[PDB]
Formats: C-alpha cells, sequence, structure tokens
C-alpha cells in the first residue's frame, strides 16, 4: 500500500494519524523558555522535552511576524509565498502599500492543501490581519474549516470562520488587544477545538506583547510561560503530535540609560544623496506608526536612479550598529526573499541597535520600559521542540521554524 500524502510547494507531507499541531510562540526567544522551566512552572514542556525531540531552528531574515508566521503556514521562504515586511514602497507612484492582505498571498497554505485533500483543519491568531492572510483558501461549507483570531472572536461566522460568535462558543470574553490574555485565548481555543472539532492539521499563533515588554526570566515573562505549559499539558495529553517554535526571537535594543539606540538611516541618506531621494522603509510594523513600535532590526532603502549603490553600500555599513548591508539580488539569495518587494538595499543592524529613519519629524518615544525588539540575525534562532522521538530531525541552521508542519505530521504519521 501507497503512503498517502499532500504535496504542498514541493513539499510531501504525509498524512497525519493523529492531529499535528504546530504552536507559534510569537517573539519567544529560547532563553524564555529555559527560565520559565528553570523556575518549576512548566512541568509539562520540561517533560515532554525531555522525552521528545529538542533543538533550535533558524527564522526567516527579516526575523518579522507576518514574513516567518507565512513561512511556517506555506512551509516556505518569502521568496515563495510573497510576504517580507509589513508593507513596501513602489517608487513609481510613490505610495506605501500594505503587505497585509491575503491577495498578496502567491503561495498555497498547507492548510488549504490539507483542507482541498478533505482534511479538517483549524487555525487560531491572536490578531485578525493575520487570521485574512493565513485563512486564504480555506472553505466554510463543510464543517471541515475553522479559523479565527482572539481580537476578532465575538465577529466570528460560520459561512466566514466555520463558527459562530467563538467568544460565546469557547465562554470567555474578547480580551483587549495589548494583553498576555489575547494569547491565552489562542491556546484555550486551541484546546476545545482538538476537543471538540478534531482538526487533522491546527495552527495556533500568538503575539509578542510579554516579549517586547519583559526580559527572559521577569516575573510577568515567566508567568506567560507558566500559562502556556497548562495549555501545552492538555494538547499533550489529548494524543496530538506537536511542535513548540517561534516566529522569531527577541532582544534588548536600549542603551546603558534605558533609551532606545537607533540608527537614523533616512537621516543619513537625506546628507549624502540629497532630502527625500532616497526611500527607508521599516516593515517590521504599519507604516504609519511612530510610536518605538516601529523600531527592528531590519530596513530596506529604495536609492535615487544611476546612483552609486556600491558607495552608499560601504558607507553604511562603516557606521558601527550596521552589521549587514546587501544588494537586492544578494539579500533576495542570502535570505530567500523576492526582489520585486524588497529595496535596492538592505541592512540588518547590530544586537542591541534598531534602525529608524529621521529625526525631523522624528518617532515618538510612547512606552516607559527599555525597548525590546527584533528583526535582525540575533532573534533568528528559535526553539524548536517536538513531543515525540525524532532523532534524525535536524539542528539550526538546517532546521527552520517553517518545516514545523512537515516535522509535525512526519511525527503524526
Ligand atoms: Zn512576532
Ligand atoms: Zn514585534
Amino acid at each position: 500500500m501507497s503512503k498517502i500524502s499532500v504535496t504542498v510547494n514541493g513539499r510531501r507531507y504525509p498524512w497525519p494519524r493523529v492531529p499535528a499541531i504546530a504552536v507559534c510562540l510569537d517573539g519567544c526567544e529560547p532563553a524564555y523558555l529555559d527560565a520559565a522551566i528553570d523556575a518549576g512552572l512548566m512541568p509539562a514542556l520540561k517533560r515532554i522535552k525531555e522525552r521528545g525531540a529538542v533543538r533550535l531552528a533558524h527564522s526567516v531574515i527579516p526575523s518579522f511576524t507576518n514574513p516567518n508566521n507565512l513561512s511556517i503556514a506555506t512551509g516556505s521562504p518569502p521568496a515563495v509565498h510573497g510576504i517580507c515586511g509589513n508593507y513596501l514602497y513602489e517608487p513609481s507612484t510613490g505610495e506605501e502599500v500594505m503587505m497585509n492582505d491575503p491577495k498578496f498571498l502567491r503561495a498555497p497554505t498547507i492548510f488549504q492543501a490539507f483542507y482541498d485533500a478533505g482534511a479538517r483543519v483549524a487555525v487560531v491568531t491572536a490578531k485578525d490581519k493575520l487570521r485574512a492572510l493565513l485563512g486564504k483558501g480555506l472553505r466554510f461549507d463543510e464543517g471541515r474549516a475553522v479559523c479565527f483570531s482572539s481580537e476578532k472572536s465575538d465577529k466570528a461566522t460560520r459561512a466566514e470562520h466555520g463558527i459562530d460568535n467563538a467568544s460565546a462558543w469557547l465562554g470567555r470574553p474578547v480580551p483587549e488587544v495589548y494583553s498576555a490574555a489575547l494569547s491565552e485565548f489562542v491556546f484555550a481555543a486551541g484546546v476545545k477545538l482538538l476537543r471538540e472539532f478534531r482538526p487533522d492539521i491546527m495552527y495556533l499563533t500568538t503575539t509578542d506583547y510579554v516579549q517586547h515588554k519583559y526580559a527572559p526570566g521577569v516575573p510577568e515573562a515567566n508567568s506567560f510561560y507558566e500559562m502556556f505549559d497548562r495549555y501545552l499539558a492538555e494538547l499533550d495529553g489529548l494524543g496530538a503530535a506537536i511542535v513548540v517554535t517561534a516566529d522569531h526571537g527577541m532582544k534588548p535594543k536600549h542603551k546603558a540609560d534605558g533609551s532606545p539606540d537607533v540608527i537614523y538611516v533616512q537621516d543619513l541618506l537625506d546628507e549624502w544623496l540629497g532630502k527625500d531621494a532616497a526611500r527607508v522603509i521599516l516593515p517590521i510594523t504599519d507604516p504609519y506608526v511612530v510610536h518605538h513600535g516601529a523600531l527592528g532590526s531590519f530596513a530596506t532603502a529604495y536609492l535615487p536612479d544611476g546612483c552609486d549603490r556600491s558607495e552608499i553600500m560601504a558607507r553604511l555599513k562603516a557606521i558601527q550598529g550596521v552589521d549587514v548591508v546587501l544588494g537586492r539580488e544578494e539579500a533576495c539569495r542570502r535570505f530567500e526573499l523576492p526582489e520585486d518587494r524588497i529595496g535596492d538595499i538592505v541592512l540588518v543592524s547590530s544586537e542591541n541597535k534598531t534602525l529608524g529613519t529621521s529625526e525631523h519629524r522624528h518617532d515618538l518615544a510612547a512606552l516607559d520600559e527599555p525597548l525590546r525588539s527584533h528583526g535582525g540575525l540575533t532573534e533568528q534562532e528559535v526553539p524548536f521542540i517536538v513531543n515525540r522521538v525524532l532523532p534524525e530531525l535536524p539542528n539550526a541552521p538546517r532546521l527552520r521554524n517553517f518545516d514545523a508542519f512537515f516535522y509535525a505530521v512526519t511525527a503524526a504519521a
């Protein structure tokens, strides 16, 4: 007898005999888990690690939320699926266009591929914009798909989400967006779906709210992972094959005085090339944001026609804190990104620095706690833990976070 599989984006996924789940712990620097385990707060994960398979994996660069979530969802890097940031810039028109709409997704998800093959599929996110992206191609007329967010859980309908009012269904209120509870709702929904819906494939993804605010091992960080462990215990006890990974890590990005350590790339380019001759893009978040949330460790820039790219790169790279500067072609080859959605140059900053645009007009400092962020090579390493015995499982750099479903279904088969 032939084995049953589904082929998606050139990869062969064995049919899972038991439910296959991937959990994306947003911004989960490996140190978060080590600290919570050491504090005695994660007895389930501690045992799961001992008896299963423990690895580190590499995220996509940029180590941003949407590109990595969509990589996990498709089993492919952004060169394939097309989502490499929250927005890009079009030199013609001079318009900044969002890339968090499903029309911009260029490859099928693992979710759609399994759904089309007759599987039961569940996707739960914390944020609703991601929900629409991740849910592309799912259908809700056969009772075989559920896709909703914690954020908009009370708005879910049978026809568009596979469930009527997920808040009422779960019996929990819609959480505050800026909270740990937004993520707890996802885990709780995941458990109830595993019990009652019985998916073949399920994705649970959270937000990095706690992680931007709190360093590994502090009470508020520990409490978050202590909470997660309870849901992990339940999912594991219900018999699912589970991969726990992350979209990216998290590092401090502040000076000794606690203030943001920022390299203002637009100011530099305005000086060398003329004001607004070049355009610096900060794709870690939406383009309208000017409140420290727009500070990450990866940026891209569009340069004036005919200018000496090589010279500009060298000037930028010479700056202490700018670690990597690459042209479009090299950046796309090295980081596996789409050429048509990246600028002329790509910048990656040092471990404890971020990249900004300008000091004139400026970016206001909102929250009080010292800046923590991601986007760079120093937030690429993420946990990758499976609750099954898998001696052949690779390790970083070979193992990627977007191998999560490949190995989850392999374990489940
Ligand atoms: Zn994230
Ligand atoms: Zn973030």
